[PDB]
């Protein structure tokens, strides 16, 4: 739950033991691993974020201030994945499971971020996959993150 003394050592023996290359770094493949036998726990696409882009990069390698910075995140609370699914919810005003141009218009004003229907409307379009008009927190999760 934070970078002390003992967790530092935890996660720091954890992470030598896992060093195949011998580079002072651990393999991509084996982050996850390490953050199952730790209470660790990150969200499916950030640990294949990382896989993906160091995939074919550096033989996909890792160094301890790239483990230790991730879990400075979720030390910090959990995953700070819960606040984005928290704010999803407010914007969205029904129980539908979807958020449409309407309740984005009517929540951003009670956060203090005056919108206008039309660069939200073009907001909710870039983040519309399915195509629907609608947000889901998946379609959430990816507008927000260009916040
Ligand atoms: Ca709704
Ligand atoms: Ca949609």
């Amino acid at each position: 739950s934070e970078l002390t003394e003992e967790q530092i050592a935890e996660f720091k023996d954890a992470f030598v033991q896992f060093d195949k290359e011998g580079t002072g770094k651990i393999a991509t493949r084996e982050l996850g691993t390490l953050m199952r036998t730790l209470g660790q726990n990150p969200t499916e696409a950030e640990l294949q974020d990382l896989i993906a882009e160091a995939e074919n990069n550096n033989n996909g390698q890792l160094n301890f201030t790239e483990f230790c910075g991730i879990m400075a995140k979720q030390m910090r609370e959990t995953d700070t994945e819960e606040e984005m699914r928290e704010a999803f919810k407010i914007f969205d005003r029904d129980g539908d499971g979807f958020i449409s141009p309407a309740e984005l218009r009517f929540v951003m004003i009670n956060l203090g971020e005056k919108v206008t229907d039309e660069e939200i409307d073009e907001m909710i379009r870039e983040a519309d996959f399915d195509g629907d008009g609608m947000i889901n927190y998946e379609e959430f999760v990816w507008m927000i993150s260009q916040k």
